[PDB]
């Protein structure tokens, strides 16, 4: 359907150069071959990586918290006086199924280096050998090892994708294990929500156009990592959930304006705001779900600023 | 582009209803016939006030405040007592020729009562007849008058489509008055920069799909009222200036999902949040521009609450 449009006179020229490399490196069908498709996307976020790695200077070490294993991504620099007594958590995307190692560094690297502040990536559990709600308990372990070190407020926790709905899951099994709620969180291009709206058709997630016979979207997310989830579970779906939405920390959902994502990511942030939660939406025109994994273009690090702005205005200070 | 996609599936029972009801209100052809035009928005406005005042209970009273016409617009009981000391200047919409009057109180009445608010609606210079800045200047005038009685910073102005833009334009006029800025402002389905990004082409304002050759979108604004304004013009294109942007008030940006001003609302709000302004965007996926002109949808009284809210937060309570 978008492909009808011209590139959104909004983009940069970076920003246009990118949008024919991401068309250009979409995957072959692997038809459940499942190797096949995490050898595709590991070297997909090994490529990433190495265009984070012209952009940014970091340092990454390898670490176990509550027995989960963790990357501890840190400016090159050192974190900044005003982050020593804050800390992200990154949840990496990767479609529940893969995105484990360069992947989480992609998500890591560019807001630890922009915002100047240690980020600990959670290398969580993985569908299909994996589910619901086996992230969240691995989320939820990394954020109880960090409160010895760290008060609740000063912890925000963040992902992109399918590491955004597991940032909002996580969210609800702190709640359930009787832990002080974070801080606050980013939920980049998705949340604790099914894909709804207009934004999946538009995508083409679900086909559609002439002669075509639009069927409805499903109420649940088809990842296998949530089979079997009801609707009704409000620490799955918690955006669907008012009570779970009253208990949100101060929110950052985040979007591309051709993301699949966005028409869900305007209703939680209508819910939310009606439910008295602090939260932020923005939209970049033009551009894909999860776009911010391609550092070369001024959106991206426009991206990068807008998040680290969120947590630099939302976490507190003191130690 | 639009017509081969499902309502949202976000969307009441009753925006599906209205809908219908809009595409049955919309305008035949008028061949730049302005008269024919403005007697068919006339009985348009007519009939959402029809509307308006069944599901609202309001007082409007005409008064002129530094030479210019205004309607004051109360809950019909009276201003609650959390807003005696605020008030809220409206600019209507209607592409800058016509929505005097009728078209005024459309948007002044939801506000009025759901808030529990005065509402000082402008009966500005219309183009063609007048021109830019003239809408500026008779806004200023009123907001000068209401500072005789009201803090600058319980003093909020909003207006839809045309009138999101005057709005926008409103905010340079003053600061070249010498005058203190306004509390908060709403910059509703327009604001002070052309309709831009991908939403123009989705929503039709624009002709694209298959066998038609999509043009690119103009970098001014096309009306009447803005003839032989330059780009440059930093009081006239505010959110295209970063300088302007700096001493933009808080903003709420508010559009429909479907609305072709919602691309350039996405980069007005990133633009004032990288300038450090304190800046709201929500959008309500499947309703097109100036949805919240029918009010017989819970979408619509949601929009109301959420304007209510935003200067409920942001203006100041001191007399
Ligand atoms: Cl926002
Ligand atoms: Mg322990
Ligand atoms: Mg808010
Ligand atoms: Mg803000």
């Amino acid at each position: 359907l978008m492909s009808w449009l011209p590139p959104s006179n909004q983009l940069s020229p970076e920003a246009r150069s990118v949008l024919d490399r991401m068309d250009a490196a979409k995957a072959p069908e692997f038809n459940g071959d499942l190797v096949r498709q995490r050898a595709f996307y590991q070297q997909f976020n090994d490529d990433r990586l190495v265009e984070m790695r012209r952009v940014f200077r970091t340092r990454e070490r390898h670490e176990t918290l509550n027995a989960v294993h963790v990357q501890v991504v840190e400016p090159a620099d050192g974190v900044s006086a005003r982050n020593r007594d804050r800390v992200l958590i990154n949840v990496h995307g990767g479609a529940f199924m893969w995105g484990a190692g360069s992947g989480a560094l992609v998500e890591a690297i560019p807001i630890a280096a922009t915002m100047g502040v240690s980020v600990v990536t959670v290398d969580y559990r993985l569908a299909p050998e994996n589910r619901y709600p086996a992230a969240s308990e691995d989320v939820t372990a990394v954020y109880r090892a960090l409160l010895e070190r760290y008060p609740a407020a000063n912890i925000g926790i963040f992902g992109t994708s399918a590491g955004g709905v597991i940032t909002a899951q996580a969210v609800t099994w702190i709640r359930r294990e009787g832990l002080p709620r974070p801080g606050a969180i980013g939920t980049l291009s998705g949340t604790g929500a099914p894909y709804s709206g207009d934004s999946p058709y538009l995508a083409g997630v679900v086909p559609v156009g002439p002669g075509v016979k639009a069927p409805p979207l499903p109420g649940l997310l088809p990842t296998a990592y949530m089979e079997g989830v009801g609707a009704d579970d409000a620490r799955a779906y918690p955006l669907t959930s008012d009570a779970e939405t009253v208990f949100m920390p101060p929110t950052l959902l985040l979007a591309g304006g051709r993301d699949f994502a966005v028409s869900a990511l305007s209703l939680a942030h209508r819910r939310l705001a009606r439910a008295g939660v602090d939260s932020e939406l923005h939209l970049f025109d033009g551009l894909p779900h999860a776009f911010f994994v391609w550092p070369d273009m001024p959106e991206s690090l426009e991206a990068y600023a807008l998040i680290a702005g969120f947590f630099d205005s939302r976490l507190g200070l003191t130690p």
